[PDB]
């Protein structure tokens, strides 16, 4: 007997991953053929869900926390011959004092730096694996925990722009109450 999870946390790791990498000037890429088509408006187009979420909260990680997690990316130093344990092993501490959106969207950022200081090195190499190791802990210590919080759903419907929307409608109502009253 044996069994798995689903791949949806593994497509956050390369989608920030880029994301995290584009910011930087990098990027690196292929192209390949399939088969569709259209007839409508092509343009930009965008979500609002977990992507566009992820990412939002990354940024303001490292601003709010600017200092939490640069000493946090200092305190791993990726390398060929670095074993995946020496990682699962700092995000641990990090994750050590229960879950919580805050600490998880403060960790993929974490994986993000190292992979630009990988290609610092000019060892892009390293971004394949690093992105590998996180979908393994994710679905290995964080899966179960996503899963009892309402999956992401929620954490798109808290901290997420459609959400950060949504909370102010209902202030400058409220306000409008309090001022009418
Ligand atoms: O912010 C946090 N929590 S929150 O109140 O739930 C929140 C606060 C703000 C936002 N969003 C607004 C932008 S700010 C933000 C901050 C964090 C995440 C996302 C956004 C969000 N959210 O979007 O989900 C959540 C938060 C932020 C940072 C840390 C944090 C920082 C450094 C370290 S270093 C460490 C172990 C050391 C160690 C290292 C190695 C080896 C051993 C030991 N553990 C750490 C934990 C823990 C929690």
């Amino acid at each position: 007997m044996s069994m798995a999870m689903s791949q949806s946390n593994r497509e956050l790791v390369v989608d920030f991953l880029s994301y995290k990498l584009s910011q930087k000037g990098y990027s690196w890429s292929q192209f390949s053929d399939v088969e569709e088509n259209r007839t409508e408006a092509p343009e930009g187009t965008e979500s609002e869900a977990v992507k566009q979420a992820l990412r939002e909260a990354g940024d303001e990680f490292e601003l709010r926390y600017r200092r939490a997690f640069s000493d946090l990316t200092s305190q791993l130093h990726i390398t060929p011959g670095t074993a995946y344990q020496s990682f699962e092993q700092v995000v641990n501490e990090l994750f050590r004092d229960g879950v919580n959106w805050g600490r998880i969207v403060a960790f993929f950022s974490f994986g993000g730096a190292l992979c630009v200081e990988s290609v610092d090195k000019e060892m892009q190499v390293l971004v394949s694996r690093i992105a590998a190791w996180m979908a393994t802990y994710l679905n290995d210590h964080l899966e179960p925990w996503i899963q009892e919080n309402g999956g992401w759903d929620t954490f798109v419907e808290l901290y997420g722009n459609n959400a950060a929307a949504e909370s102010r409608k209902g202030q400058e109502r409220l306000e409008h109450h309090h001022h009418h009253h």
